[PDB]
């Protein structure tokens, strides 16, 4: 399982989306998830990069200013 | 509602998680989730520029193409 449609169509929402599909949902979950799952990977060999310390905060915030460019 | 950390738990468990820590899956929950709401407002003025109501996966492809990633 992954990015349930309903939590993100009321982040959307949140903005102030009215009416969306679930194709535009899952777009964006499927980029928001893979993303996740792009950050947490890297923020996995990050406490990898350490061998062993959880993954964490700075594990995370590392992570994105990483993959990010 | 943040991005729950259970399903970001499965994500970054996809990613190699295995014990984390709270700070971190609150944090990439903040980070993406300020995204998400991004490419929905980027989307929505997107659908709304164009005068439509529904947003699709077209409407994330150029809010979130349009951002980067």
């Amino acid at each position: 399982m992954e990015l349930p449609i309903a939590p993100i169509g009321r982040i959307i929402k949140d903005a102030g989306a009215e009416r969306v599909s679930d194709d535009a949902r899952i777009t964006l979950a499927k980029i928001l998830e893979e993303m996740g799952r792009d950050i947490a990977s890297e923020a996995i060999k990050l406490a990898r990069h350490a061998g062993r310390k959880t993954i964490k905060a700075e594990d995370i915030e590392l992570a994105v200013r990483r993959f990010k460019k």
